[PDB]
């Protein structure tokens, strides 16, 4: 759990897809030398907690126990019309008044 | 699926286009090691299922017995000016006036 | 037809204009080992058909019979300017005020 | 006239600056087989002719017969922040109060 | 402090996210001839001035007092998507009804 | 100033950081062969009037007699988030309601 490299600080970017970053977090727990208990508790725990708030939005709200691949799955919506298009037109709803925060 | 690298997931980015992807799977499965009728299964199950929504949104509207010529046509405009551009307008449009979710 | 590699794929892209795909267009028929007039054959049924719903709504609106010379300047703002300018401006405005759809 | 490459199809992409396209415009030609006088009409006639809308229509704001400095200080904006910050950017409000085109 | 590459100018790009350009910040800090004090101090003042406005205002607005490691995941949170949705959906109501600025 | 390719052309893109330009400026002057003053007036005439609209605005905001230091800083903004989301969201609600230009 936080390998070099690895947990410490795997990071998604903004604009990386969930697949890019969890490969990352995969092939790099290749490339760190843990122990098998080491990286498949890595996996579950740390790679939610620092991947793209696009994402991470949607590895909590999936809820826990989401199979992997429906991680994969729902952060595959991670993307400009169908993630951002979505956070583009709510965002943009909320500040519409009917709404707004005060 | 599952056969190895080519389709366990093989996977349509945001930004990739159905077009693109499609040799993704296909050009992927050149790399299975697996029967015709194991491939051509691949071709039609593992492809509507784990590609981009925008297309996969298409896909099931298109709906199966497309012919990956009718998937092409219709998602061919994901992207910004053909997709993106039905895409902005129909959530912010929704949820502005008539459609406002609580 | 599309001999491999020819008519059979030659797609446009979403973000590609109509500079870089005719290009494919030809080039890639030069690639095929067919009849000079299939070539011929394939700009006027292939081309319009299948290449890119921005060049393609274009090509309508050229009204066939418009000299590929004649398409290559009606597409030449595709891409940001002709093309994905008038877009988003319009859809924003249809959908919204008068042609609202329910 | 046109020698192959230099005035038949240069042509500025669409994302694409007055900066790249003249770069062409100024480097295919020395390619071309011209007379001396033939290069000078190409620049001021094709360079107008086949430069990206965005552009284009800015040599049509300064006009003909402007120094091509000129043409590259008012096509210097042309991407993103400069033109786009008043072109769509101001059509979004335009078609929307009081341009509203029926 | 301040050496060359290192610090006198490590700068993030306005999209880059804080990850990439730090693997300058880092790479370049190990590569200065720097006192283990005088790299640790530029580590500290350096990284939050000289580094993409965007970034910039999180590391601010965290507060000094929080680990390193919170000041790039907050910085994390920089963006296209994220970030960029939040700021979007504001800005455009702030002036629009009450923070209108004259 | 005036020497080839290094103050007559050496121009910033629209979306090109006031960082990669700057660094075209330095880099090309090196190429030139110009004495050490003519190198220094080119540096202040020139690099604020062929450079991106977005910094050039600033740099005249700035107002003349800054520091290198002082256009770097407060053009590190130019790029989307800091810079755009400025640009836009105001042009926005200026043409909207009490800013409407006729
Ligand atoms: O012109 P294209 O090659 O089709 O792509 C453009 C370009 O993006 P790139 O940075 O990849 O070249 C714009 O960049 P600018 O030069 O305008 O900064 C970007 O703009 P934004 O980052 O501000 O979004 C724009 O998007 P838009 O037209 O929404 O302004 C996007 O076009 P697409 O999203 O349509 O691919
Ligand atoms: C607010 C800002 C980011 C600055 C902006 C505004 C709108 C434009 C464009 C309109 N426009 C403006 C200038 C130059 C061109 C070019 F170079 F691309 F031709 C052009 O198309 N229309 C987008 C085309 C497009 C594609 C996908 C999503 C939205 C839009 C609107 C670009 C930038």
């Amino acid at each position: 759990g936080g390998s070099p490299t690895s947990i410490l600080d795997i990071r998604q970017g903004p604009k990386e897809p969930f697949r890019d970053y969890v490969d990352r977090f995969y092939k790099t727990l290749r490339a760190e030398q843990a122990s098998q208990e080491v990286k498949n508790w890595m996996t579950e725990t740390l790679l939610v907690q620092n991947a793209n708030p696009d994402c991470k939005t949607i590895l909590k709200a999936l809820g826990p126990g989401a199979t992997l691949e429906e991680m994969m799955t729902a952060c595959q919506g991670v993307g400009g019309p169908g993630h951002k298009a979505r956070v583009l037109a709510e965002a943009m709803s909320q500040v519409t008044n009917t709404a707004t925060i005060m």
